[PDB]
C-alpha cells in the first residue's frame, strides 16, 4: 500500500538528509510533506530550498502513516516546538515507521520515546541518545523495529535502504 | 551487480552528483567517480566526493553504465578528451547513460545525439536541438538507454527510470 510520509524540518536543515529522503520516498510513489513553523519555503545549511506544506500546528498525526526526522541545526529549535515534539511522540509511541539522521534524534530524546531503544546519530551526540536512555551504536543504519537510525550523509544509502522496507 | 561510472568535477550541483551515487549503491550497484584528478572534487554548494579515478584511467568496457550530473562542471568535462570519449563509447554501445540538467553538454561533445530524443536544463535547449537531438520539456525522458531529466526537482522520476535500466 501507499503511505503519506510526515517530515519535520526548519531553516538549517541539513540540506542531504531532507532533500534525499524526500525524492527517493517519492519515487515509490509514497506522498511526502513538509511541517515546519510556518508556510513558505524553509532554506538548508548550504542554501538549497524546500517548500513547507504544513505548520506543526496544522498537523494531526493521525493522518500521517509515516516520519522522517532529518538533521542540521534545524532538530534544535524544532525539539523547542511543543507540538513537533507531540506529533513525533504519538507517532513513534503508535509504532508507525521513524527514520532519523545525524541530529534528527534531538526531537526523539525531547519526545521522550528513547528508553530501553537501540540506535544511532551523529556520535557528537552519541551522550545525549544514551542519556535519554538508549543504546547508542556506530553503525551506518540500525533498523530497532519501527525506528530506523543513521548517522551522517554518507549513510544515505543504506538509510533509506532499509527505511522503504517499512513504507507499505 | 553493475559497476556505474560517473563523471564529474568542481562546481558540480551537488544534488545531481550525490543523489544518484547513492540511489545507485542502494541497489548494490558499485559507484565510481571519475574526474580530471584522483583527490576529491567539491559541488556548488559546497558537498565534497572523493575521486576514486582519474579519467585517463577509465577503461569504457570496464564499466556497465554512466552517470552524467549537472552544474559547472559539464562544461570543463566536455574539454578533456578522454572523457568526452569514454561517454561516446558508453553511448554508442548502447549501455545505460543518465543525465541532468547540464550533463549533456558532455553528450553534445561526444556527437551521439543525431536522431535522438531528450531533455536537460532547458537553458541549453538550443544547444541539444544543434546537435541533432529532440528537446522535450519533461521531468524524465527515456530514449532507450539514455534517461535524462532537467533539474533537481526531477531526481525522484530521474532515478526512478534510471534504476529500472539497470534492473
Amino acid at each position: 500500500a501507499s503511505m503519506k510520509v510526515l517530515f519535520l524540518s526548519a531553516d538549517g536543515f541539513e540540506d542531504l538528509e531532507l532533500i534525499y529522503p524526500l525524492h527517493r520516498i517519492k519515487e515509490e510513489g509514497h506522498e511526502v510533506y513538509v511541517a515546519s513553523f510556518q508556510r513558505g519555503k524553509i532554506t538548508g545549511k548550504h542554501g538549497y530550498s524546500v517548500n513547507v506544506d504544513l505548520t506543526f500546528e496544522e498537523v494531526d498525526p493521525d493522518e500521517f502513516d509515516a516520519l522522517v526526522l532529518p538533521g542540521g541545526k534545524a532538530p534544535e529549535i524544532v525539539r523547542l516546538n511543543e507540538k513537533a515534539v507531540m506529533i513525533t511522540r504519538r507517532m513513534f509511541e503508535d509504532d508507525k515507521p521513524v527514520a532519523s539522521i545525524c541530529h534528527g534524534p534531538q526531537i526523539l530524546i525531547s519526545a521522550k520515546v528513547l528508553k530501553g531503544r537501540r540506535g544511532t546519530s551523529t556520535i557528537t551526540i552519541r551522550d545525549d541518545v544514551i542519556n535519554a536512555g538508549a543504546e547508542w551504536i556506530d553503525a551506518e543504519v540500525v533498523v530497532d523495529g519501527n525506528w530506523v537510525s543513521s548517522r551522517h550523509p554518507g549513510d544515505l544509502y543504506a538509510w533509506m535502504r532499509e527505511f522503504v522496507k517499512l513504507l507499505h
